[PDB]
């Protein structure tokens, strides 16, 4: 058993909410819809998975 009654909570800080609209309202507080940005190229990503795959090219440790 575990505590869980806020399906719509900010997965960035302690803040939590039971409504999706409220979450969006709270998101305005952070002011920065750019979690990850590639300085090398300039691409913006909302997920680290894509960034990890993107780093694949930048992965300098085996040129050939
Ligand atoms: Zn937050
Ligand atoms: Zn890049």
């Amino acid at each position: 058993m575990t505590h869980s009654d806020k399906p719509y909570k900010c997965d960035r800080c302690q803040a939590s909410f039971r409504y999706k609209g409220n979450l969006a309202s709270h998101k305005t507080v952070h002011t920065g819809e750019k979690p990850y940005r590639c300085n090398i190229c300039g691409a913006q990503f909302n997920r680290p998975a894509n960034l990890k795959t993107h780093t694949r090219i930048h992965s300098g440790e085996k040129p050939y």
